[PDB]
């Protein structure tokens, strides 16, 4: 079962999150967790009017029951006065790592499953563990055959 | 409170309803309830491959009386009657009367009008206004600042 | 070669067409050519406030170099005071047939190719003959694999 | 003139056509997105090309430029992306900072078209490009009341 997320819906959720992050003066900038948090971070930057947008690149490859993660690029700092945004939190593996790198940052996401829900400071939509979130950047408008060939 | 429905999502729901109407060979045609059922009817017609698409136009006049501007012929046997949603089921009662043998379906359905439909896709609260795609558009929205 | 038409864009064109059809008081109703003109007709009906929407169902069948036309259902009258709308005109084969059924009707479409262009009373977008118009109702938002497996 | 409307779907289509030109992907070390216009396009290229190293370059006006933050290096092996190039004001500044970088944009106007290595859509000098992140689906009253 999949939870389809179109661009329009994502933008709606992002604006709802931005309204909570007001005022925008309390924020020095935004730290987007590449690559998923890039689009939501761009949207928050637009709504809050933040021009200082940085990133934290962390690749993770699962090997059976253990994860091998490495920070390809890291934003200098502790996240003091910064908003760390990611598209979603599933198991919370990434969230835990991010919180250790930027403990003084306001960690937020758009979607949050039950596992990673206690790790984020704020989120917008609740999604089940068994439900797979299909993001807009992974989809596209293409031809789809009729249910029937009548 | 409001419930926003984009074209993409409406089509996703239409395709789910279309799958439940299979096989398409059991249907003679589709009667769309103007104007709400026009788009959903067009989507079903595409998915099921039904080319016989007709319409039923109803207008409103102490009491609120119904007025049939245009009507599709028949009692609805072998036809699908489609409307975008059922709130209280006022218009739903009128359609049921005209096409008793038809398979009345909608995309959305609120608690009050839920019993009047043969099938629907999404449940919506009674107090929630469903904002359909044909009433919206992509325009400039000022930053929250 | 192809031309992609999203729901948003189709609606933009439909609203532009509705503007030229004003005032709406001069129209008795709308006759949509199923199935292509169904969505465009619905949009016009909403924009113009027309509640009288009817249809004309004509089935085609290409048998080599000749067409087999069969009218499944048709609106009454000659289209006097009515707006007959279809999504597009390619060769103009359908347009000719419809114009002969409703001679007093204002025939309009959203898209128009050079061949059928002279057959309509009004249209919105010019499309080349070699270009295939991909309508929204034939498409859908689904997963699309990355251009590379990096 | 008038306004060139760009929806999310269309922007993504242009982004994919650009991505196919930047192949192979192995020739790139990373992507430098120009804040804030190149953030979304940069995210789409990163997904299509499979590049996980994405940095940013933030510039503010006051005109003389001001670098709020800048990515490291001369941009050798990197792709610098912005959503568009109008006159090339900010483009000239990017060239100076990341000389050995491959500068690309989605849209390009006559005046700024030379200052970029590659783009996808040509837009007139007097036409205002309305980006998706500045718009939203809201209720739009019917043309006729
Ligand atoms: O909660 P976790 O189980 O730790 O995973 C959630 C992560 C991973 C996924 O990104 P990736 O799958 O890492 O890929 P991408 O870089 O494209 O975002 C998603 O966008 C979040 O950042
Ligand atoms: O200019 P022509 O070459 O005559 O074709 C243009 C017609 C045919 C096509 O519909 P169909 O292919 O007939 O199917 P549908 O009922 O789904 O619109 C399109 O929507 C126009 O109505
Ligand atoms: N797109 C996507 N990526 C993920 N990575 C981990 N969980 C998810 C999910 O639900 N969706
Ligand atoms: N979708 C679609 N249907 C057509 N039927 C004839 N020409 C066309 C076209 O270009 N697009
Ligand atoms: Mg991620
Ligand atoms: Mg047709």
């Amino acid at each position: 079962e999949k939870y389809i997320v179109t661009w329009d819906m994502l933008q709606i959720h992002a604006r709802k999150l931005a309204s909570r992050l007001m005022p925008s003066e309390q924020w020095k900038g935004i730290i987007a967790v590449s690559r998923g948090g890039l689009v939501p971070g761009a949207l928050l930057a637009r709504e809050l009017g933040i021009r200082h947008v940085d990133t934290v690149c962390i690749s993770s490859y699962d090997h059976d029951n253990q994860r091998e993660l490495k920070v390809l690029k890291r934003a200098e700092g502790d996240g003091e006065g910064f908003i760390v945004i990611d598209d979603l939190v599933d198991t919370g593996g990434t969230a835990v790592a991010i919180r250790e790198m930027y403990p003084k940052a306001h960690f937020v996401t758009i979607f949050a499953k039950p596992a990673g829900r206690p790790l984020v400071d704020d989120y917008v939509v609740d999604i089940p563990q068994d439900t797979w979130i299909e993001q807009p950047w992974d989809m596209g408008v293409v031809f789809v055959p009729p249910i029937s060939g009548r």
